[PDB]
């Protein structure tokens, strides 16, 4: 029950809300059915629209008009904001010249320049250029600028999750808005776009930036807007709230379009209906502008114009049913559309089985347009596993395409020609970044970034201390001509020992055999020096990776390659080795096929054994370091070295193998040399960290060696591809893939074909950022580059994604 005869009477759009059943006056107050009876009347004025006209020039002031061209307007902070255009002979803020802004020139009383975010729903990225013609305010913010050639959002692409990434720096599944639907089995509590629950704060989790801000003082405008308040007046009631008091202003504020995602889910990204929502965007952005010049702040304020997703081609005729599928779909629940989630409609059905609905969901039709997973299978850039309120099957829906239960909830729910949600590497789902203000560079283009990097930079903007979160602090400060943040490099936590020979061949009894009794003064110095770290330079171009926690590990040096060995683990934490344009690549001699050799530095104790992998017979082993790629046949000999095995199922080997054999050299010959660090990881609570050792569910059978849930490697050379990748005076380039360790390839259904049409486009699904890779092992990468470590911090962010441009 709300008391609603109280009144809003010089408390329109007040900023903290009023407790119930007190009525209220806040911008979200529509939504909760709680305005005050005179809400409509003082707060929403529209009498005479939005614009000041030349017969209004001087006006008496008019209390019942929308916005004011009378005299007095500036001082009361509520012209129009063409006001000064139409009565005082000023130009449109579009229509000046850029000039850069050096300096924040700000009024007196400003203590900082405000920060003013313009988020857009459905912006796709490409709007840029294809709108460009019809969005002259847009076009000048982006141009005068720091702007991205586009943004990447967070997966699902869907508007709630991504909105509260930009205001939280954390990916959804730590936010806790993991769609725009959910159920939380532990609240036993449904989420819904329309209605009331989503408002319960114990959905959203984090730390939003406007309590950021509030907790170290700084005032911050609300960042919901009831939707049925017009933009206009939205505007308008972010230059009134300039217009307070120094001690009352807020230095943040949000303004938030509906367009042009409403007309985009209509008429598709591209439809010719699509113009006029651009044309009135930009209206808008023209609006603020002239209102900030108006209020002498247009050389003050930090502007950013940022989207959250974008917006693919989707048409009713495009879905796939999972009655075609599922002989049971009455016994479980879909949550539908661009992605999949399922569980069972009733918690006391024991008939239910999630290993047999994904069977029947898998590779089952020949251009089938979703692919199962299990949550903690799906890629692991999209960090979409770690919360109860994720389901455990997913489905990854093709661009283009739905998913639905039954052909009649496509009907009895057609019209619609646009969606978003998909994978957020899909490039209609890519969306946009422009920053404009003293604190931003001028026509500044910067590489496209993630929206989880956003929330730091908005705190640099404001110098806030964030909030812990996900994006990586200084990556993006080449967006900004001061205010950067300076972090340092990680602090080691191990050292590492340096074993030298010091268990005779007889200490071990590994069951393993090598055909390897096959031998010089010339010749054994040199093997000394190897196994001493002469050629450590160049396979470890980057310094060794710093071990971030407590461990007992051992640096290994041999003629091809270097690792870090894990005694705890039982094998390396990462193996780094070089391989020039010019390597060749050879077999795995007839005589060496199975041969493992023990490793006189490492002892018997924290060795591997091959006596566990013949015992174990679904699992077997591959090498980190590849004997294909040896450098002479006598190096060759150190690939088999029991520290240089890890555990693989068969199916995974055929991934494996095909990696290193045809493809390292493929990127060596095309990328002029490459740098490959390869390890393992374990993460089986699927929350993106390293697992401790106590946190392994899967040996290989009778032994102590824990099994990796995925294999990583990391790929680098140099940007300038005229230089060999060890011998680069300039700025890296980099790609790296974490993939799952599986023992099948269900995954890939073209798998019986020969490696070459599928391993690659697996490998290409699970690529990922350095930065997911360090936080998975625990380690710190590229510790001595020539370098700046906020360049370097970008480089770790970088995701390949292999979509065009
Ligand atoms: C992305 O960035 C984020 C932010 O930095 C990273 O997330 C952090 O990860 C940390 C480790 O996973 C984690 O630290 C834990 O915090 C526990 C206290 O948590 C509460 O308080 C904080 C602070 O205000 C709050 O933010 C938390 O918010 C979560 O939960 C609420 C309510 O459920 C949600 O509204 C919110 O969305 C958020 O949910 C997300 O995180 C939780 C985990 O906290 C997940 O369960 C959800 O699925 C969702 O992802 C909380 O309200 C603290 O109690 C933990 O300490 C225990 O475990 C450690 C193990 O190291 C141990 O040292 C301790 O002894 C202790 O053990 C005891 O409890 C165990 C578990 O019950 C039990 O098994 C033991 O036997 C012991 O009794 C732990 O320190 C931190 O909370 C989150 N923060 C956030 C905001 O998500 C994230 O890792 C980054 N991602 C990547 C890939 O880098
Ligand atoms: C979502 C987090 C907050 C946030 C931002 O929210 C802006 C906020 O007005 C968006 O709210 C929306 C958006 C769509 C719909 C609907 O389609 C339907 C319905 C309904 O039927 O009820 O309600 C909606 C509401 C709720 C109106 C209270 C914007 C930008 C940011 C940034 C930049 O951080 C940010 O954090
Ligand atoms: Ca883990
Ligand atoms: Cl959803
Ligand atoms: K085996
Ligand atoms: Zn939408």
């Amino acid at each position: 029950w709300t008391a609603t005869s109280g009144s809003c009477k010089g408390r329109c759009f007040e900023l903290q809300e009023v407790g119930p059943p007190d009525c209220r006056c806040d911008n979200l107050c529509k939504s909760y059915s709680s305005c005050c009876h005179d809400f409509d009347e003082l707060c929403l004025k529209t009498a005479r629209g939005w614009e000041c006209t030349k017969d209004r020039c001087g006006e008496v002031r008019n209390e019942e008009n929308a916005c004011h061209c009378s005299e007095d307007c500036l001082s009361r902070g509520d012209c129009c904001t063409n006001y000064q255009v139409v009565c005082k002979g000023e130009s449109h803020w579009v229509d000046d010249d850029c000039e850069e802004i050096k300096v924040p020139e700000c009024p007196a009383g400003f203590v900082r320049p405000p920060l003013i975010i313009f988020s857009v729903d459905g912006f796709r990225a490409s709007y840029m250029k294809k709108g460009s013609k019809v969005m002259p305010n847009i076009e000048k913010l982006r141009s005068c600028g720091t702007h991205a050639p586009y943004m990447r959002p967070v997966y699902p692409t869907k508007t709630f999750p991504n909105l509260y990434t930009l205001a939280t720096g954390l990916y959804p599944e730590s936010h806790g808005i993991v769609g725009n639907s959910m159920y939380d089995p532990v609240f036993d509590a449904s989420f819904h776009l329309r209605g009331r629950e989503k408002f319960n704060h114990r959905w959203w989790g984090g730390q939003p930036l406007w309590i950021t801000a509030t907790k170290q003082g700084v005032r911050a405008g609300t960042f919901f807007w009831s939707v049925s308040i017009p933009h206009e007046r939205r505007i308008l009631t972010i230059l009134q709230w300039l217009s307070l008091p120094d001690n009352e202003r807020p230095s943040v504020y949000a303004f938030y379009s509906e367009q042009p995602d409403f007309s985009g889910h209509k008429y598709g990204p591209f439809g010719p209906e699509m113009t006029n929502p651009l044309r009135e965007i930009d209206k808008t952005v023209g609006q603020l502008m002239d209102g900030l010049k108006q209020l002498r702040l247009h050389r003050c304020v930090n502007v950013i114009f940022v989207g959250d997703h974008g917006m693919e081609d989707v048409t009713c005729d495009r879905t796939e049913f999972l009655s075609n599928y599922l002989t049971n779909v009455d016994d479980i629940t879909l949550v539908p559309g661009t992605l999949g989630r399922i569980r069972a409609k009733s918690i006391n059905n024991s008939k239910y089985d999630p290993k047999t609905i994904i069977a029947a969901l898998t590779c089952k039709k020949p251009d089938q347009h979703f692919k199962p997973y299990m949550k903690q299978h799906l890629p692991k850039r999209l960090h979409y596993a770690n919360n109860r309120r994720i389901e455990d099957i997913h489905l990854l829906v093709d661009r283009r395409w739905h998913v639905a239960r039954k052909p009649l909830d496509v009907y009895k729910k057609c019209f619609f020609q646009g969606d978003h949600g998909f994978d957020n590497k899909v490039n209609s789902m890519q969306t946009v970044f422009v920053g404009y203000g003293p604190t931003f560079k001028y026509r500044t283009k910067v590489p496209p970034f993630e929206n989880i990097e956003l929330y730091n930079v908005m705190c640099d903007l404001l110098g806030l201390k964030p909030a812990p979160n996900n994006g990586t602090h200084g990556s993006l400060n080449h967006l900004l001509r001061t205010n950067t943040f300076r972090p340092t490099m990680p602090d080691e936590v191990s050292r590492p020992n340096y074993p030298g020979i010091m268990y005779l061949q007889s200490e071990f009894d590994l069951g393993c055999t090598c055909d390897d009794k096959v031998e010089n003064k010339l010749e054994e110095l040199n093997k000394r020096l190897h196994t001493k770290g002469s050629t450590k330079e160049r396979h470890l171009l980057y310094g060794r990776p710093a071990v971030l926690y407590r461990t007992s590990y051992d640096i290994l040096y041999h003629t091809d390659f270097e690792s870090g060995y894990s005694e705890i683990f039982l094998m390396p934490l990462w193996t780094s080795y070089t391989i020039s344009k010019q390597a060749e690549v050879s077999s795995i001699p007839e005589h060496l096929t199975n041969c493992v050799r023990p490793d006189v530095r490492v002892s018997p104790g924290f060795s591997q054994n091959c006596l566990a992998y013949k015992n174990d017979k679904q699992m077997s082993y591959g090498f980190l370091f590849p004997p294909y790629l040896s450098s002479s046949p006598e190096a060759k000999y150190d690939a088999f070295l029991v520290t240089n095995m890890v555990p693989m199922y068969p199916a995974f080997k055929r991934v494996w193998a095909y990696f290193q054999r045809v493809l390292v050299k493929k990127y060596a010959s095309e990328r002029n040399g490459v740098n490959v660090i390869s390890g393992p990881i374990f993460d089986y609570n699927y929350d993106g960290l390293r697992d401790t050792e106590d946190e392994i569910k899967q040996y290989v059978e009778g032994s102590s060696i824990p099994v990796p849930t995925h294999y990583y490697s990391i790929i680098t050379s140099c940007l300038d591809f005229t230089q060999p990748a060890d011998k680069c005076d300039g700025p890296l380039s980099v790609s790296s893939f974490i993939l799952p360790h599986r023992p099948d390839n269900d995954e890939s259904c073209n798998s019986s074909e020969d490696e070459s049409k599928w391993v690659e486009e697996l490998m290409k699904m699970h690529t990922a950022r350095v930065r997911d890779i360090e936080h998975l092992t625990g380690l710190d990468f590229y510790r001595k580059t020539s370098r700046s470590y906020s360049e370097i911090l970008t480089l770790k962010t970088y995701l390949h994604t292999y979509e065009s441009e």
